[PDB]
C-alpha cells in the first residue's frame, strides 16, 4: 500500500536498502553496562547512552530500531532522513514457563507507536516449527492481531523471528546448527502467508556460519556448496522483503556473511545491525564519561557503520524487487 | 463502513433494534451444570447443551452472543436469521492481581472470529474511570488494539463496559449508586473517542433503579427527575449506538426500566438479554431429559424473550435514527 510504501522508504537508503541500526535492547544493555561498574545502573544512564548513539550515528544509518521503554528520548534525538522502527514486544521470555509466548508491552498499541513518530512497528517472535500446536496456535493468533492492527493503522509491520528448540537448549551448538535451515526457512514460509499482513521479514542467516567450510575453526557442519544452497532456499522461502539480523555475531563476520549471501545469489533487501556497531561505546561511556563515548562513536563507531554500508551497497538488493 | 453497517444489520431486526441473547458464559455456566449434581460437567455436555438452547430460542432473537470455546457447535446450529457475535475476552480476571486487567482468548484474533462467521466481535471490559492511570493506560491500549484489528478485518467492534470502584467493593451499595452515573457515563465518553474504533456500546443503565423514587421499597438515591437526567446524560454521553445490559436484574424490573428509559428520552437501541431467560432449562435438560428442556424453551423460554421484545418494540429507538 501507498502509505505502507511511503513508510518503508523512510527506512531505506538511496539505493533502496534498509540499513537500520538496532538499539532496542533493554535488559541486555543493563547487563553489558553492569560489567564496568558492576553495580546496578540508572535508567538515566541507559536513556543517555541511547541518546548518544542516536545523536552521533543516525546520520550514517538509514533508520534506527529503538524501544518505547528508554528509547523515546533517543528517538527525539535522532537525525532527519533517518526514519524509525519501534519495538512492540516485551523483552526476554519466561525462564519458568513453557513456550516463550509473545506479549506486547502493556502500555502500547500500534496506534500509540504510530503517534510517536514511528515509520514501522517491529515485533520479536520466538518460534519453533516443531513445537506443540497448542503453543504455536497462540503465537500464530497473536501475530494475526498485530498483523491486523498495523493494517488499520497504515503502518509497516516488521516481524522478527528468532529460532529455538526445547530439545536443543543451546543455540550455537553443533546439534542445532543442523536444524537451523529448517527452523528459520519454515518459519518464513508460514509468516509469509497474507493472513499475517507482514511487510518485512526480519530473520537470521539460515545456517550458523561458525560451522561453514572456510569459516569454521572447529567442526564443520556444511560445505560451502551446501550452505550456499540453504541461502538460496531462504531467498525462495519468501516473496516478501527480508533483512538479516546480526544476532551478536561480529562486525566483520557479519560483513563477510553478507558477501557470502550475495554470492550464493540471495537477493536480501538489507540488514538490521545491533550490538555489532555500537558495543565498544558502552565501556567508554561508563569508564571514561560522556564526551569520551562521543569520540569513540565519531571514529570506531562511524568506521564500523561505514564499513557496513559499503559492504551492503555491493551485496544487498533494493526491497522493491 | 459499508461492511460494518451491513454486518450490524445482521445483528438487529429489520426495525433496527438489537435483541441479542447472551449465552457466552463459560465457568459461570459450568458451575450451573454442577448445581444439579456435585460432580463433573463434560466438554461435549456443555457443547450440545448450548446447541439445544440456540436451536430453539434463536427464532425469537435477532442475534446471539456466543463463545469460541463452547459455542462453535451452537453457532453452526443457530437459526439463519439470527446474527452472530463471538466473545473475545478471557472470562473473569485474576483475583490476586489488582485492576481487573483484560485479556483475549489465547487461540483467537478478530480475523479467526470472522473466519468462524461472526458478524460481530465482543469485549467485556471492567473500567473504573477514576482508577489509576498505571492500570487504565493498559486498558485503553488493549481496547485500541482490538479496535484496529476489527477496522482491518472490517467487522463490527462491540465493547461492553462493566463499571466498578475498588474503594466500593459492593456494586449494589448506596455509595456506588451515587457514583454510578459518572462511572458509567464517563466511560462511555472515553470509549466513544475515535481512537478506540468502537462500533456499538454494551453498557449498564446509568443508575441503580432499586433507589429511584417510586421504585424504591427501600431508600431513595434519586428523584424520578434526577434519574431522567441521568438517562438523558447517558444518551448524550455517546454518539454511537448503545444497548443496555440487564446485569442480573429481574425480568420485571428490567422491563420496567426500559419504559423509564424511553420516557426519560434515552434513545437506546436494544438490550443484551442474559442468563435469566434460559437458566431454568439447565436442570430440566440434565435431570428431566433432552426433549423436556426443549419443551421448557418452547413455552417458558419463549415467553420471557417474547415479553421483552414487546416492551422493546414500545421503547427502543433504531440504531440508524
Amino acid at each position: 500500500s501507498n502509505q505502507k510504501i511511503a513508510s518503508i522508504e523512510q527506512l531505506s537508503n538511496n539505493e533502496g536498502i534498509i540499513s537500520a541500526l538496532a538499539f532496542d535492547q533493554r535488559g541486555a544493555l543493563k547487563r553489558m553496562m553492569a560489567k564496568h561498574q558492576t553495580e546496578e545502573p540508572t535508567v538515566a544512564q541507559i536513556e543517555q547512552l541511547k541518546v548518544l548513539v542516536a545523536e552521533e550515528l543516525t546520520q550514517y544509518a538509514s533508520s534506527i530500531l529503538l524501544d518505547p521503554e528508554y528509547g523515546l528520548p533517543a528517538s527525539d534525538a535522532r537525525n532527519k532522513d533517518c526514519g524509525l522502527l519501534l519495538a512492540y514486544e516485551k523483552t526476554g521470555y519466561d525462564v519458568n514457563a513453557k513456550g516463550r509466548l509473545p506479549d506486547c508491552l502493556v502500555e502500547w498499541s500500534a496506534k500509540r507507536l504510530k503517534e510517536q513518530g514511528a515509520n514501522a512497528v517491529k515485533f520479536l517472535l520466538y518460534y519453533d516449527v516443531d513445537d506443540a500446536e497448542e503453543i504455536n496456535i497462540q503465537k500464530k493468533a497473536y501475530i494475526e492481531r498485530i498483523g491486523s492492527e498495523c493494517v488499520a493503522e497504515d503502518i509497516p509491520f516488521f516481524l522478527e523471528v528468532l529460532t529455538y528448540d526445547d530439545n536443543i537448549p543451546d543455540n550455537g551448538s553443533v546439534e542445532f546448527a543442523k536444524v537451523k535451515p529448517r527452523k528459520v526457512n519454515e518459519a518464513m514460509k508460514l509468516f509469509s502467508e497474507p493472513r499475517f499482513n507482514v511487510d518485512v521479514l526480519k530473520v537470521e542467516v539460515p545456517v550458523n556460519m561458525k560451522y561453514v567450510e572456510g569459516f569454521a575453526e572447529g567442526e564443520v557442519v556444511y560445505t560451502k556448496e551446501e550452505a550456499a544452497q540453504h541461502f538460496k532456499d531462504q531467498d525462495a522461502a519468501t516473496h516478501l522483503p527480508y533483512i538479516y539480523l546480526s544476532a551478536g555475531v561480529s562486525a566483520e563476520l557479519f560483513q563477510e556473511t553478507l558477501k557470502f549471501a550475495h554470492e550464493a545469489g540471495a537477493k536480501f533487501n538489507g540488514v538490521l545491525c545491533g550490538r555489532a556497531t555500537w558495543s565498544g561505546a558502552v565501556q567508554v561511556y561508563i569508564e571514561q564519561g560522556e564526551d569520551a563515548a562521543r569520540e569513540w562513536l565519531r571514529t570506531t563507531g562511524f568506521k564500523n557503520i561505514d564499513d557496513l554500508n559499503k559492504v551492503l551497497k555491493d551485496t544487498a538488493t533494493s526491497w522493491k524487487q
